[PDB]
């Protein structure tokens, strides 16, 4: 409270800066958004959503009745890119293993028509799936801003999203990856590889223990080697440092 916003601003700058790498984190709390980070004019930039993009489709399927909570996804038997994707899994174990598989099969079952108009009726980043029902938010060319997904975590972290109650609370559910003291963090990474540069996400919000929700969102440039979980270090870092955790 007695630090300086110069100081919280050059201490999260030095987190990006550090990892050798250029991002934002953008913090939303009411209504006022903060863009911190070593490269702020990232914030209003279009970037494929990659594995965020299964916070939706999960809340389109489960809307759409094209599956529940409880049901398994079987593993087809086939080779995955990593083995702890080789087994039958829930859409909630899918969603925290991030097993693009599983959200695949759901995305085929809402089919292209269905998924066109529920991308749309909600308003995600530029609203548009193209021709493909199955990676459409991997390669493009539906594409998000990062003040956008701050403002659709915020929607969800709120139950704005119009989407029954009951699937809104599903989906979060299914998306707590962390408690530190009080606060819990409900977030999904995404990293967008089959495009260049590439695009790392870490999108979700704080619920402190007094019940207010902080939204965020992490986008930076994932480089050859770098490791997955610098987007979680960077985050829980510039959380810590703005108290917010
Ligand atoms: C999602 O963006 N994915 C699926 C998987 N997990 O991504 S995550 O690290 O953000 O959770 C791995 C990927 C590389 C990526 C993808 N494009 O398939």
């Amino acid at each position: 409270f007695h630090i300086s916003s110069q100081q919280h601003e050059k201490a999260i700058k030095s987190y990006f800066d550090e990892a050798q790498t250029q991002g934002v984190i953008i913090i939303k709390e009411g209504k006022n958004l903060s863009t911190y980070g070593n490269a702020l004019a990232r914030a209003n930039k279009e970037y494929v959503p990659a594995s965020t993009f299964k916070m939706l489709n999960a809340l389109i399927g489960l809307e759409n009745h094209k599956a529940t909570t409880n049901e398994i996804f079987k593993w087809d038997g086939k080779k995955r890119t990593y083995p702890m994707w080789e087994k039958d899994m829930t859409l909630g174990e899918a969603m925290a293993l991030s097993a693009v598989p599983v959200y695949q099969e759901l995305a085929r079952r809402t089919g292209l028509e269905l998924m066109q108009k529920e991308v749309k009726r909600v308003n995600f980043g530029n609203t548009n799936i193209g021709t493909q029902v199955d990676n459409f938010w991997l390669v493009g060319p539906l594409k998000i801003t990062p003040v956008q997904e701050v403002n659709f975590a915020d929607d969800l972290a709120h139950n704005r999203l119009p989407f029954k109650l009951e699937t809104q609370e599903e989906v979060k559910k299914m998306l707590l990856i962390k408690e530190v003291n009080g606060s819990k963090i409900y977030a999904k990474s995404g990293w967008g590889m089959g495009v260049t540069p590439q695009v790392g996400w870490l999108t979700g919000w704080v619920e402190q223990a007094n019940g207010k929700k902080i939204p965020f969102s992490l986008n930076l440039e994932m480089k050859e080697g770098m490791s997955g979980s610098i987007r979680n270090e960077i985050t829980y870092k510039s959380l810590e440092n703005l108290g917010i955790i």
